[PDB]
């Protein structure tokens, strides 16, 4: 048994990381087939980032201003294109190591693995969640262009590319078509994230993992209703729970013998009373970075 | 910025995972050069595990009783050997994907990444620490033979192979020469782990990471002495801090402008007063699964 925050194996993604320099700026790129993908602000200096006109800045660049390096080997660029906030460098060479892949736009509250990279080389892997306010609480040191992914069977679902640190120290980025998650733009300006609310369906699934693993102290004699739970939920900045969410927890309810609303009531009491210095699954707070699918696949 | 629990990239290890069946028992093996390494209790049934005579059980096996499968391809075994608690299956084929590697016996309190595997295929990666009592708090579902590793440059330092779950639900295993960490044996019996004490040098380094990342509330007006800290440490089941440990934190002291003993006193006050419902680096407890080297390499 046991329950750890688990990343996907990263080998299929390592073989796709390249380095992209343009001017004095260098960052990570994703080489899939004959296209390298990277943050378009690779064409910006620091002062550029204050207020960039990407079209105007990009017009001043030709194919040969982009230096794409894959390991010690070097790629030739026969075309560049801006798609939203990503630059797409068309190269002459298919990446031999291209895995099966899809581009996916995930939903707030879903999880994925990040291969943090520096100058095109892999440095680390960790598992994180897209917050409800479309930020990531990450470790991004240089790391721009690192990508997030899920892995279904033999196929890599790329869902995130890192672009920036907000003045508030959390991180924002795009899907692999270049559209930011949330209301953020690739400009060094004050931008607000909305209120960082807790992913209720994830906490519940994690409480199930707890039960599956023998941590049962938090289970209480009460029950509750969806409405009355949400009334408590919104008072604690918890995402509202819907009936789709209840449906998603179904397998976990079947395994443990505990109905979703009973668990809901145990969570209510937890929120209203605290944890009394007691831990759950070795944690002193409620964890919301496991989806129901994560718990199932792990357990 | 930001601070996440980071695993090493696992691609170099994925290409080494194979499946080893002998009788009805199947588990993970590590294929390096022309040797497959795996837990010797792959030769045991469940009832065998109650009290196995490994020599006697192994004598009843020839090379052809071992079914080593690497992906969909199949290896031929031209020799088997018991080295302590690991079986070493000599095969006819060098693993083409063999990275540069070393076998290392790590020390209590050091950290490494685990590629949890099932039937020879990679399922996940996470970062963990060898506890002071030589157990691992892991997620081992089937996972026997999964290995732990660090990665220095281009070279994989293999340091751990999983063998068993203790009745207490924590995990024990061996180095890659077959010697268990701790006093555990590969037998399904009651075995005790000693008291699980906290890795003091790791907590301190994590408090430095906190400071580096702007979490500073816990810094106090006090200071203390090594002896008087250890007096507090041993009362809270914290590993004694030595002068080697103080020396290891040196770079972190240089970066932050905070001397080790001042941080020691902030940690004292934390231990004696609690956290007052306040978090550090997004955690409500003191984390001891980052070494000083981890903090440095990340930060």
């Amino acid at each position: 048994s046991g329950f750890r925050k688990m990343a996907f194996p990263s080998g299929k993604v390592e073989g796709c990381m390249v380095q992209v320099t343009c001017g004095t700026t260098t960052l990570n790129g994703l080489w899939l087939d004959d296209v390298v993908y990277c943050p378009r602000h690779v064409i910006c200096t620091s002062e550029d980032m204050l207020n960039p006109n990407y079209e105007d800045l990009l017009i001043r660049k030709s194919n040969h201003n982009f230096l794409v390096q894959a390991g010690n080997v070097q790629l030739r660029v026969i075309g560049h294109s801006m798609q939203n906030c990503v630059l797409k460098l068309k190269v002459d060479t298919a990446n031999p190591k291209t895995p099966k892949y899809k581009f996916v736009r995930i939903q707030p509250g879903q999880t994925f693995s990040v291969l943090a990279c520096y100058n095109g080389s892999p440095s680390g892997v960790y598992q994180c969640a897209m917050r409800p306010n479309f930020t990531i609480k990450g470790s991004f040191l240089g790391s721009c262009g690192s990508v997030g992914f899920n892995i279904d069977y033999d196929c890599v679902s790329f869902c995130y590319m890192h672009h920036m640190e907000l003045p508030t120290g959390v991180h924002a980025g795009t899907d692999l078509e270049g559209n930011f998650y949330g209301p953020f733009v690739d400009r060094q300006t004050a931008q607000a994230a909305g209120t960082d609310t807790t992913i209720t369906v994830n906490v519940l699934a994690w409480l199930y993992a707890a039960v599956i693993n023998g941590d049962r102290w938090f289970l209480n004699r009460f029950t509750t209703t969806l409405n009355d739970f949400n009334l408590v939920a919104m008072k604690y900045n918890y995402e509202p729970l819907t009936q789709d969410h209840v449906d998603i927890l179904g397998p976990l309810s079947a395994q443990t013998g505990i109905a979703v609303l009973d668990m809901c009531a145990s969570l209510k009491e937890l929120l209203q009373n605290g944890m009394n210095g007691r831990t759950i699954l070795g944690s002193a707070l409620l964890e919301d970075e496991f989806t129901p699918f994560d718990v199932v696949r792990q357990c």
